[PDB]
């Protein structure tokens, strides 16, 4: 009856809208840098102003989409939803995110999460509903109404730049299983949630950020895999699915001419009526709102223009419109204006017939209904909201729960003769070496900390950060004056120098840093019987490039320390297991292609070690 009534009002209410307002919900800009009167150049939007405010009230926009740059303190967050409602002339603004966990998060003050792969090695679905339930409760205090989670791209493409540990796993029922407990945690919480990146991102090399991508396989292939947990999430109540700027010919073989070139383009699955009306909408049954991917990846704008990819999107049934064009001050504000003229042209025509625009803005008022965002919930004042937000965000009990996800996923491949855990006595010299100084400081605070909570002898502590380096000398004299060395390696492609499944360690220049240099540490390790683990940062797949060492796990999350903060669990929770202050359970959620023998499989989806044992889980 709740359904049927929802249905009912929505109707009424889009009934009384103009064609402005109409189209107007169906668009969602950022303002993620602002240049106000008077200023240069454009800054972070972390506090509203009147211009800003002004655009919203003249065009009426359906949504916003926030970034990093706009959620930089749980206080200032408060008050900039607030105040964006404030604005917002007749109907609440959807105010979305990309608070996916792991790798992608915008808090800046909000618990952060090991991510998808993480969980993907944890397994567990439950896990998954607890990080969506409190990511949900953090955005709920914030104001913020709508996350664009989960990703449900499969990653089955080692090589894949974009999504990787984004994804669960590169099989689809783990996939599928963590996506549908995912988006039930977030809309527990009430929050509206996106399944991403339809229909399905998982198998490409290029980043349609860069690019656009293009995923050859046929329809059965596809149906079997890149749809199957959007079908299992959509069942079960999804409230919206984003887009993928893919090509999939084997849905839509449509070409236009690009932009770019001239050239002939399978269109990108945004801008595929097949793909977003036919297969999304009628044959998996999804009646809830697609939204774009954003409009201003090169995956579109290389190819298409500013007005032309709005209405080719609408034209192929997305009910909303992402980031559709780029203003970051007054002066560049008519940009909006085209977008809309564009819009009333081809409604005008009956390209898009007015009947199409009021299904659409019924879809997004009924989500904005469903979710409480409309009528509006809550009375009270900014400060009162502030007050609630700062001991919800980032507070002790979501950082605990942070903390056993994290080392839960920790996956060990390698332990030989229990060079875990390091137990090392008072005054060894531990070396640190990582790409990059953040990744170096987390390690480094995390020793600290054992020590400080003498879980660990004193140690000293020394660190070699070693993006763009060549391994020189003095870098061999480091690793023969430590005790124990931990070593952290990042990869997005695994991309080795490999030649007859020999791993070429003759380079003597810093252009392939990301392996050369740390196998040269390890080489110098175990000539010199140094104790020494690899952790794997980012993409699991370098675990290949290791094959000699004698202690290696996976932590499927790179970011580190910086200005008093821990920007990702996952190092943590991995020299946690290190010095066996952690428990890890995990097991992969992808296969680890070999890199020595090409084409085989080095370590398959479901292998972890238990790290007191040797033996598997
Ligand atoms: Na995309
Ligand atoms: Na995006």
């Amino acid at each position: 009856a709740s359904a049927s009534k929802r249905a009912i009002d929505a109707n009424q209410i889009v009934n009384r809208m103009s064609l402005d307002e109409k189209l107007g919900q169906m668009l969602m800009p950022d303002f993620r840098n602002w240049q106000k009167e008077g200023e240069s150049s454009p800054q972070a939007l972390t506090k509203m102003n009147d211009e800003v405010a002004s655009l919203v009230k003249k065009y009426q926009f359906g949504g916003i989409i926030l970034f990093a740059e706009n959620v930089k303190t749980t206080k200032q967050t408060v008050q900039l939803t607030d105040d964006y409602q404030k604005a917002s002339p007749k109907i609440p603004l959807m105010l979305s995110i990309d608070q996916e966990g792991g790798i992608v998060t915008r808090l800046g003050e909000g618990t952060n999460f090991p991510g998808n792969m993480a969980l993907g090695a944890a397994r567990s679905r439950i896990n998954a509903y607890q990080t969506g339930s409190i990511i949900g409760k953090e955005l709920s205090a914030l104001g913020i109404n709508t996350d664009f989670s989960p990703v449900v791209d499969i990653n089955n493409n080692p090589d894949n730049p974009v999504i990787g540990v984004r994804s669960f796993s590169s099989n689809r029922e783990l996939t599928s299983r963590l996506g549908l407990y995912t988006m039930k945690g977030l809309q527990r919480q009430d929050i509206a949630s996106a399944l991403k990146h339809f229909p399905g991102h998982g198998d490409t090399d290029v980043d349609s950020h860069y690019g656009l991508p293009l995923v050859s396989h046929g329809q059965e292939r596809l149906r079997e895999v890149e749809l199957y947990p959007f079908q299992k999430a959509i069942d079960a109540g999804a409230d919206m699915v984003m887009t993928a700027h893919v090509q999939f010919p084997a849905f839509d073989d449509t070409t236009y001419k690009s932009k770019l070139d001239g050239s002939d383009i399978l269109v990108p699955a945004t801008l595929s009526k097949k793909v977003m009306t036919g297969l999304l909408r009628q044959e998996m049954g999804f009646n809830g709102v697609i939204v774009t991917d954003a409009l201003n990846m090169k995956a579109i704008a290389d190819h298409f223009g500013q007005e032309e990819a709005v209405v080719m999107a609408v034209k192929a049934g997305v009910d909303i419109a992402l980031m559709p064009a780029s203003v970051t001050s007054l002066k560049e504000e008519q940009k909006f204006a085209r977008v809309i003229q564009a819009l009333k042209e081809a409604v005008k025509n009956g390209d898009i017939p007015e009947q199409q625009i009021n299904n659409s803005v019924e879809r997004i008022i009924s989500l904005k209904i469903k979710r409480g965002m409309y009528p509006a919930r809550n009375s009270d004042s900014t400060k009162e909201k502030i007050a609630k937000a700062k001991k919800i965000v980032g507070s002790k009990q979501h950082l605990k729960a942070e903390k056993k996800l994290a080392e839960k996923a920790v996956t060990v491949l390698k332990n030989e003769q229990h060079t875990l855990p390091f137990k090392p006595k008072k005054g060894s010299r531990i070396l640190i070496v990582a790409p990059y100084e953040e990744q170096t400081a987390s390690i480094e605070q995390t020793i600290h900390d054992l020590i400080k909570r003498k879980k660990i002898k004193p140690v000293s502590l020394s660190k070699m950060n070693f993006a763009s380096q060549v391994f020189k000398t003095e870098h061999e004299k480091q690793v023969k004056e430590a005790d124990y060395i931990i070593t952290g390696s990042y990869v997005v492609k695994n991309d080795p120098v490999v030649n007859d499944g020999v791993i070429d360690d003759t380079i003597s220049d810093s252009s392939k840093w990301a392996t050369v240099f740390p196998r040269a540490v390890m080489k110098a390790a175990l000539q010199h019987n140094k104790p020494f683990v690899l952790m794997s940062l980012r993409n699991p797949y370098d675990a290949a490039n290791f094959e000699e060492a004698k202690a290696l796990i996976a932590v499927y999350g790179f970011k580190g320390y910086a200005n008093g903060r821990y920007l990702q669990p996952n190092i943590p929770a991995g020299v946690m297991a290190i010095f066996g202050q952690a428990k890890p359970k995990g097991t992969l959620p992808v296969d680890i292609p070999s890199v020595t023998k090409p084409g085989n499989t080095l370590y398959p989806l479901g292998y972890g070690l238990n790290i007191k044992t040797g033996r598997p889980l």
